[PDB]
């Protein structure tokens, strides 16, 4: 009572339970939603990735729509150094995903050498980069009603500031682009954790992404990009094939009508976990971040619900990218997150997620389950996962637990990957591996104890829920009292 | 199917209602929840506010933050003069409220350059004097500021200062007046211009409330009472706030500064919450399109802080600069109007109805009996409307605290009644001039048939289709006894 | 909340729900579980029947199993003269139907010791070769002799057949079933309860005996065996209603497994909105002692939980001893477990299984409902000429007594197979004016459940009537006169 | 889907779930309900009892409101002798409790002259405390060893089949209901306030004589209030403090103080004879299922007794009200089902045993569990205990996987009992080498006592690898799961008793 939202925990009803909401209730400190972040010219740097990192960036975003194979290659290097400069405490290290966006299916702008407009578009090649307040280029070949209204940067132009290499949608281009094919291949070389593919518009797409990374990139979570309307129609089939998926929100709420994109918004969310897999809800959740240092109170509502959705991860796009206060966008994501984590419901969300879920024979996902309805009868501390491949701590993650889920692996790409799945904190043991079986299970156990008596996730008289394997398929579950 | 999200109402689960939503299906015609529009310079003129109405704006609220009385009354003036441009017309006229926001105990700045409309472009790390000399009250600019609480500032971020804009000292226990000598002017003024409902800015107590109220006075006792909750005091005082009340406003532009900005969530979901349980309206305010103040679409953030303020439970969603100042004030009443709709029928009907009863008192009342009975026939049949016939709105208000998916037409010959009843989701008020039959039952027929003509009118149905009658058996007020499940003549 | 276990009806769970069940509780005065009394030599009298519908008995069971028509015809006008002799006072008057229970498919065979182990050969079933194979198990005397044609004796003893499993092939309709369902439409009886129905074709085929003179008599079909229960859903889409007849049932399929079917049918009825009856043996201890035993006290109290709406006594009241004193019994505990059902939940889920429907008698009838458990009304008043508003108000199962007025008689008599239905049969003439004709029905319920305590004046019912001078389509909340 | 009504386990509605039992649908051959018998002439040699033990009895329940302490000692006697027969082969065995069942503040009539007087109705019966007719009662007059009963009164003998009315050191009253009237009869004084001490001279001699014998519960009864409970536990003393008290609720003070008493008590009865005369039968129905409530509610056994198969007596078959009764009982959320007349002295005791075992594996396939184990846990407290906590993670994981058993190493048997609490579809095998514990068990819904006999091997790790392995060679043998299904193991990380804290998913060897 009075800590995490739990008198509005204990509600019979969802309306009781809105009625407990108390502004006075602190969350606990530990953040469950991670945090992506669109690495630009506002935060390239190693000092401004170092600071992102301590404010709560856990995956850094790259969009390749523009930038050479050089310039992420040194935005990449930053971002490792900035990382790297906390290996020396493994306990306060950070494991920071490397995320690729390609550029997809996109119809483009040029150079501006930005311009205030109050204009020809060009097909002629001399003005790919002499656009500007009269002239503008377009990429689109297979281009030609007279054409009434076209919309250019996500959809702002009315008067504006046009910027370059903007957004054009029209409400044929191949899924995956050579551009395309080579950036992932790219992507395979620099060992990045993960691929935002966008425009995703059938499972076929899906399957074409993961041929490209092939065996070298076998590993490479594939995030399918929901953005217009066949994407959502199709939506079942992508995620079948996807690892996961990003609600974005930009051009979704471009190629349908506004209004209906909280309807795919929450269908998406739904359906990613009744799946069981990660979803990213992405986009202008804090737009007005990128010139004021405070949001707007709907875009504080948005992070929050989102966060109430079921949304996994959360995005900025631009608010860290290019906009004037990136640390402080990112401090307000975490703050927000905390906040709407301890606000739900979760007596009804692990009730459902039960009810929806199948009865099966794999030891790992009965003892998954077993382990959060554990943590919510003792009020957990933290649930710890020893996992190789990360699989334990997804399915942990899927049942949705109040307590934060400390995974501990050796495998630094899982660790990275982690963070695409809500409340997995990943904690990357550099210990050697002992000998005896046992004792090394129990070895990365203590690690996960400092970490989380470190970081203040459990203090002495707190219970937290270890899971470990039995055999040298995670089927052990120890409820332990920390000391 | 197929139809106003009806898939994801049967689902057995909220998780299983969210994965059934689909953008392929269209919302029902009518739209449930009501729009309060701030006025201001690009929404004032008759033919603006003409527009206004038909985007579909139902609420008219001036700020007495800004503006002399003179200003006020042809604002009223002209909302009138627009609204009344539709009574040629009963069918189809809407009854327009007119809403009085007070100052309150409020830090205000002046008029830059003598002119309310005129704005500055302050500069980051710029100096700034802000003076307590009335010199300045009518000659602020990007050097010097006056305010009605000398000081030099810089400028830790720019942007345009306006006229009249508001001061905040966040964590402190101010010693402003409730109700000021300047709130008691616009308060009587508004009893004198037969204003509908009054939002009192940074109600802290009960005391507050009932200190609006008296001087209201018996005049006023009709005027709908809506505490605006601002601060602190406000949340951890909201019960006692909202016992004295007739409804409440989640002011959040003035409370996402006085508290955390990321606890604004929770105080205005525990607010729709604990006045959806108390049937009593709440309204959601401030920054919901505030891109649309420049820009003619919204950002994804706002469509979806509309979306689920609907989803949370509000009566009521206002626009105030968007309204009051910006450049594309249509649009972003067009645009509250279209999300609505979605998110009414992305409500989880089944859930809500089941929690509304449940948290819901037994009693002896019959009004209250019949009300829950239509609602549960309206679920049972999927009616287009449900109909009341009510003259102090108290049977309407019944209804909606209940929450159907059908609209609520409300029939009444009290045009106060008429223009109250968009405190309350769902209730489309038709204003009725017909003269009193002198037999009752020809009476109630001559106002079920103006509903049903309404409704035909409207596209909410058409004749074949099925509708709730809810009527009295005495002519008067306090008898609604009486529920019909009918089909459309 | 001290009263019908209000406290236990707000509970937010089924356990606190039965956490707070109270002895010291008392019921409401109405009683909603329909009372079926199989008629015989110690309840034909007009005397004893004249008591016996004093003590809450609705319907007159009649078995044709045993007896002549000459016998049955008399017990009917005994029934009927009992009846009859309360209608100089229609506030006082019980409407009271008449059952006619086939003979069915039975198969029947000084005495005979048989002994465990020794052998037996078979030589009025002329097909039963056909329909049992080597191992097959065959039942004697009310399952008392169990045999495995060359049988062996499994259980041994001192009639009627039962073959356990096996695909009887007997006609649906005997001769004498169509000779004593013909004398049922002669003697006008209410419904008819079929027994061993095993497939919809065989609820087809008696209602071709009963024909157009017997359209309007209800078909009650008795599930008596494996195959029956494995064909419910047919059954009973083609039935108006149905009969756990256990007493068959727990020698046709092991008796560990009854309540398991007793259970399901009541449930899919229930979720039909047709009646369903709990049957045999529920107070069999009665036929000898004047006080049930603890196990048929709980028998007929979780019959009613169930969601049954009637139960029924058989030897009970037939041949035992004490059949008064079993009618009052089955009168107590009913009206203690119809107020210790959990009202939350069942009216929850009865509205989510139910379908969205542009019926207007529908809605009227949830929204009735609905409006009867926000008021705690003292009853629902209907005004019916097919009992069809009335039924479809008990199918949503509420706390408040259903009191169905008609002019009707048939009407009435049928309405008992539906819970909480009290029917009263108004016998005033039409008047001209509509209005007051509905008034006078109206006024009619008013001092029907004024006389039996159901309300008093000042409390609040609910009424049910149409609005223009043919569908019921509106409700009043009104306070009693 | 096809089996233990899992079609009907997985409905969103207790109405589908109604809709969908399925008799066609088999149980699991666990059976979780446990079974008390009575025990008198029909099943007192230790050939019968051993026949008892075979179709299912895990509870003798010995009445010491009759017989001398000589009586109960052979039969306890031949019930270890019948129960140690078995002891040959352990992965068979079946540990069988020893209860002994008090007299309390009973009133009983005196002697006749099995002679017997015939009471008829309308008649008088003259009520006498003269001692000069304690063995002189006739078809006039009758003597009750009652002091104070002429004062509390302004009357049922015989488990209320005679029932009186009064008309006036004595008393008149007119027969009600007719029949035979034998020697030291039961009387009842419905509603009136009985000043008889909660333990008599009487029953401290037999709770003494139960110490002495090494009984392991104690069935009190007519408890009327907490203080009750605690003059038996003060009786058994230190060195009985191990013996489960279970409070027997006969009455109406009973049923209105029902809370204190569970606090105090280790379990409750729902002694149904006695409560059906005390309060209107018609209500039994209500008080069986509150006392069942709060005692799943709270975690403390309950048993449901008297007359469940009543029938049984004279007859092989049981009626079909009777068959209902036990599973409804079992539907309600009774730990274990009673037998009294049905084996103490019926013609059909083994009959009536199987048939309660038969109907409570049906009915425990047909709980819904979805909503049981959901309320469970919403009004369980959130606490800091982990046995707690591994005990409902490990149910939850049982549902997860429909697991064929829930193994648990316990010593005192409080680690099994945690887990019953939370009503698992799955049998509880609770493994241990303390016999008391092993007997004590059958109190809970699904624990199946294993008791182990194995020495203690040097490394504690390989003596819990030995006592899982034997839970698991039980389970294969006595048809609960087979090689390749999947079984909870709850075991601790520390030995001794409060340490169980580990939960393992694990395919049978
Ligand atoms: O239920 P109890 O009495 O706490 O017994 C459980 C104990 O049994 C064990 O699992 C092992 O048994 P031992 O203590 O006999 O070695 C302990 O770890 C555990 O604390
Ligand atoms: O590409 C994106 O992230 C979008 O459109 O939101
Ligand atoms: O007054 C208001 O609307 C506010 O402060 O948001
Ligand atoms: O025929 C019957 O009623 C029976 O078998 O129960
Ligand atoms: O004593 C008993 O067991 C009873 O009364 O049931
Ligand atoms: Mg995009
Ligand atoms: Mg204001
Ligand atoms: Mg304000
Ligand atoms: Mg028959
Ligand atoms: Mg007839
Ligand atoms: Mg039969
Ligand atoms: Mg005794
Ligand atoms: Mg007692
Ligand atoms: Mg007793």
């Amino acid at each position: 009572i009075q800590t995490q939202q739990l008198h509005a925990a204990m509600a019979d009803t969802f309306l009781e339970h809105m009625c407990r909401l108390d502004i006075d209730s602190p969350p606990i400190t530990a953040r469950n939603t991670g945090i992506i972040c669109t690495i630009g010219p506002a935060s390239r740097s190693v000092e401004t990735l170092k600071e992102m990192i301590k404010s709560g960036m856990n995956v850094a975003r790259l969009n390749f729509s523009h930038g050479t194979h050089e310039y992420h290659a040194e935005t990449i290097k930053n971002v490792r150094t900035a990382t790297e400069s906390f290996a020396s405490d493994p306990i306060l290290y950070r494991p920071v995903a490397v995320a690729l966006d390609t550029k997809g299916p996109e119809i483009r702008t040029g150079l501006i050498k930005e311009v205030e407009l109050k204009l020809k578009i060009t097909l002629d090649n001399a003005y790919m980069e002499k656009c500007d307040e009269n002239i503008l280029w377009l990429d689109y070949k297979n281009i030609c009603e007279v054409g009434s209204k076209i919309y250019v940067d996500d959809g702002l132009i009315n008067g504006g500031s046009l910027g370059s290499k903007k957004g054009v949608n029209l409400p044929d281009l191949p899924a995956v682009s050579e551009k395309d094919i080579q950036d992932l291949k790219f992507g395979v070389e620099q060992d990045v954790d993960m691929v935002f593919a966008s425009f995703i518009r059938k499972a076929s797409d899906v399957h074409e992404v993961r041929k490209v990374l092939g065996e070298k990139g076998k590993n490479i979570k594939i995030i399918s990009k929901i953005e217009n309307h066949e994407g959502v129609r199709r939506f079942d089939e992508i995620l079948e094939a996807s690892d996961g998926i990003m609600v974005a929100r930009g051009d979704l709420g471009i190629e349908i009508p506004a209004e209906k994109v909280f309807l795919a918004q929450k269908m998406m969310i739904g359906r990613c976990n009744r799946a069981g897999k990660p979803v990213i809800c992405a986009t202008q959740m804090l737009e007005s971040m990128i010139k004021k240092p405070r949001p707007t109170r709907a875009e504080g509502s948005d992070v929050a619900n989102a966060v109430l959705d079921g949304a996994d991860c959360i995005m900025l796009s631009g608010e860290t990218a290019k906009g004037d206060y990136p640390l402080e966008a990112v401090r307000m994501q975490h703050l927000i997150a905390r906040e709407a984590e301890a606000a739900i419901y979760h007596l009804q969300l692990f009730e459902e997620l039960r009810r929806l879920a199948a009865i099966t024979s794999d030891p790992t996902e009965a003892t998954a389950v077993g382990a959060v309805e554990a943590s919510f009868k003792c009020c957990s501390g933290a649930i710890i996962v020893l996992t190789k491949s990360g699989r334990s701590a997804h399915q942990v993650a899927r049942y949705r637990p109040r307590a934060p889920i400390i995974a501990v692996t050796r495998n630094p790409q899982t660790a990275r990957q982690a963070h695409l799945y809500r409340g997995i904190f990943p904690v990357l043991c550099k210990d050697p591996v002992q000998e005896a079986w046992a004792e090394d299970v129990d070895l990365r156990v203590n690690f996960a104890m400092n970490v989380g008596k470190a970081r203040g996730f459990f203090k002495k008289g707190d219970v937290v829920i270890v899971l470990t394997g039995w055999r040298p398929f995670t089927n052990t579950m120890r409820v332990v009292p920390v000391p």
